[PDB]
């Protein structure tokens, strides 16, 4: 029997199968308003009693570093959001949506005024970098503006909004990104984060901000309705630590506080595998160090395929698995993952374009 499909319970979510989908940024959300060509791709991809979660969705006019992404900070959101969040859940799916701010990752050209993006630091991604422009270049990461203490706690407040926005949307949770060198990583990573303040400095002090975030967001929704996604060892945006590891259990032992706190569990961590980047046995045994560490469910991403998602669960590497690419290009790999069919190719090319069908929706199902 394949491990992919026992049940398993994410807190109050019953869930049929292990087969996740993964946060992914597609950029059809025009103007950062949901759009129904969301409904459609999402509704392709929902299974009964599978989970879903969202592309990084804006908490705030200043967190976006990609186009036409989606925000759940306007009232206009919120009403978007709900119509695609019924389809989802007509089909029996349970779907999460993620918290994205992208601090220094940006640019003018994303920013209200042109202004400069915000981060922990001034210290801008190195020029190895190039983020993708509206118009399809690619440009330049401009230095970022370091906010105080104030600041801090407005982005934490948004981050609590946004919660409650998501849940307003019909949402059955959200999910916290603080991987991928986006803001919460500018925090956490000591190759980022050089503050003097109790912001910088330690590593309990570069915990400090993601500690604050999601005590926020479980006081707002409760616990069993958030999610947490971290990468302590990742190649992406010049976002490097000294000693990974402890980075990530300093991290885990955070999460495993507030719980006992709360009185209740999260409803997971999410951690990516160090192999994925967007352009063995260290690794490896870096996610069950975190896994073995933490108390609660573990979701690992980053590479996975069917053998490699089997062996994960089958192995007690991980409870569940979230799939990305190949899910952009096989609307039912949940069933193709259960019958062993063969899979679609994706292609990089429409990842990011806007159209709301071609490398959207038009990949075919079995
Ligand atoms: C097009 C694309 C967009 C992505 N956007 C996000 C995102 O918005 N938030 C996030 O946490 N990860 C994002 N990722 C990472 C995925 O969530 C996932 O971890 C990764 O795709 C898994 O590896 P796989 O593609 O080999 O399955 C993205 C990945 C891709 C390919
Ligand atoms: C390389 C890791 O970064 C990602 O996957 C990502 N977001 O988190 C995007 C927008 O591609």
């Amino acid at each position: 029997n394949n491990p992919l499909f026992s049940p398993y319970k994410m807190g109050k979510f019953n869930l049929s199968h292990r087969v996740v989908l993964a946060p992914m940024t597609r950029c059809r959300a025009l103007n950062n308003i949901p759009q129904a060509a969301l409904g459609e791709y999402y509704e392709q991809r929902a299974t009964a009693g599978g989970f879903l979660i969202t592309e990084g969705t804006m908490i705030s006019p200043t967190s976006a570093g990609f186009p036409h992404v989606p925000g759940i900070f306007t009232k206009e959101q919120v009403r978007e959001w709900k119509k695609i969040v019924d389809v989802v859940h007509a089909k029996g799916a349970v779907i999460f949506c993620q918290l994205w701010h992208v601090g220094r990752a940006s640019h003018e050209v994303y920013q209200p005024a042109g202004a400069a993006p915000i981060s922990s630091t001034e210290k801008p991604i190195s020029n190895r970098w190039r983020i993708l422009m509206p118009d399809g270049t690619h440009g330049i990461y401009p230095k970022p503006r370091a906010i105080g203490t104030y600041e801090i706690s407005q982005v934490v407040e948004d981050y609590r909004r946004s919660a409650l926005n998501a849940i307003e949307a019909g949402f059955d949770g959200i999910e916290i990104h603080g991987a991928h060198g986006f803001l919460i990583d500018q925090f956490l990573k000591d190759g980022i984060n050089d503050r003097t303040d109790e912001y910088g400095g330690s590593l309990a002090n570069r915990c400090k901000f993601i500690t604050q975030v999601v005590q926020a967001v479980v006081s707002a929704i409760g616990a069993d309705r958030v999610g947490v996604r971290v990468s302590p060892a990742i190649d992406h945006l010049d976002a490097m630590d000294s000693n990974p590891l402890s980075l990530g259990l300093a991290v885990v032992e955070r999460l495993n506080k507030i719980q006992l706190h709360s009185g209740s569990k999260l409803a997971y961590l999410h951690v990516t595998q160090p192999r994925y980047v967007a352009y063995e046995e260290e690794e490896a045994r870096l996610m069950r160090t975190l896994r073995n560490a933490y108390q609660g469910t573990f979701i690992c991403s980053g590479g996975y395929t069917r053998e490699l998602g089997i062996e994960a669960v089958a192995q007690g590497d991980a409870d569940l698995v979230s799939y990305g690419r190949l899910f952009i290009s096989n609307p039912d790999l949940v069933m193709r993952i259960k019958l062993n069919a063969p899979l679609n190719k994706y292609n990089r090319k429409t990842f990011y374009t806007q159209d709301p069908v071609v490398g959207y929706t038009d990949y075919p199902f079995l």
